[PDB]
């Protein structure tokens, strides 16, 4: 059993955008790191129908790259609006104890909002990965717009998981006007603009209760004019794709880095890559 393990997560509200072919940078493998676990979460439209027949390229390109490095895909789960994939180095897996399980929760009759939780155990420690999606206009269990449901929160279980990650666009925005928000961005006053971010509000309302986000030093990841680093000020600049972490059992989870990937400009949101070291 190792004392520690490393986890990379990436999420991207990628909308209708085709998957990129440079996956190495997206997964944080391009400086030669070899994480134990990799989770990838996407939000968008039309994944399950998969009109563009992107599913086949994804599988082929990801499996190429990751199978070479020792990874096994634990699960891919696709809905109309969300994608969650979890990989782990094959050398950590015991078939007999893995208890690899996923649930899908949907909140609306069109199955467009809700979330996905994938969990598995290695070395007698349980990991859970959540992604979620909510629209501004939906009527919800929380009577808020935030992409939280207690059914997706494995920290509220009777037997809570040891390491928990929640990755995606939480539908948390920056609650101030665009002028003021842009001024703070231009001043690099990231903490000043985070003062207006709605995660703290969601937490006051007991949503994402006890979940921690790594310190944010990067500029808002939305809304960009595609292929540029210029904000489109039709929306207040906001942190859309987030990574939250928790333990249910007093385990240490240490963020190593947390950053938006500015090289992926093809769309209005920039992906966010987080790296953690967990102590078993
Ligand atoms: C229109 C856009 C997209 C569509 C329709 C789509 C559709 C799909 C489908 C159908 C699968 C499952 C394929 C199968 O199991 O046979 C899949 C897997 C996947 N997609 Fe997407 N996707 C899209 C965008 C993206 C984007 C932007 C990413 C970003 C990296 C991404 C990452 C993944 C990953 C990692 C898998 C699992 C690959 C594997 O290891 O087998 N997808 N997608």
């Amino acid at each position: 059993p190792p004392a520690q393990l490393s986890v990379h997560t990436v999420s991207w509200n990628s909308g209708h955008e085709r998957a990129p072919t440079n996956l190495e940078e997206l997964l944080g493998l391009n400086s030669g790191e070899t994480p134990d676990v990799i989770a990838v979460a996407v939000q968008g439209f039309g994944f399950q129908t998969d009109k563009p027949q992107q599913g086949p390229a994804c599988v082929k390109n990801v499996q190429s790259l990751l199978t070479s490095k020792g990874y096994t895909k634990l699960k891919n789960t696709i809905t109309e609006t969300m994608g969650l994939t979890v990989y782990c180095l094959e050398k950590h897996l015991d078939q007999n104890t893995l208890k690899n399980e996923t649930i899908i929760v949907t909140v609306d009759d069109q199955k467009k909002s809700g979330g996905i939780v994938t969990s598995f155990t290695i070395y007698n420690k349980r990991f859970s990965f959540t992604t979620s999606r909510m629209s501004d206009e939906d009527v919800t269990s929380t009577n808020t717009k935030y992409a939280y449901d207690t059914r997706l929160d494995y920290s509220k279980k009777d037997d809570p998981s040891d390491f928990l990650f929640w990755i995606g666009d939480l539908n948390v925005r920056v609650e101030t006007n665009a002028t003021h928000a842009k001024s703070l961005v231009d001043q690099n006053n990231i903490d000043g603009l985070m003062a207006f971010d709605q995660l703290k509000k969601a937490k006051e309302q007991k949503l994402f209760d006890g979940w921690t986000e790594p310190q944010v030093t990067f500029k808002p990841t939305y809304k960009f004019k595609p292929n540029t680093d210029e904000y489109d000020l039709s929306a207040t600049p906001s942190w859309t794709d987030r990574a939250l972490y928790k333990s249910g059992t007093g385990k240490t989870i240490q963020p190593l880095s947390y950053n938006s990937l500015t090289n992926y400009k093809q769309t209005e949101h920039r992906p966010v890559l987080a790296k953690f070291r967990v102590t078993l």
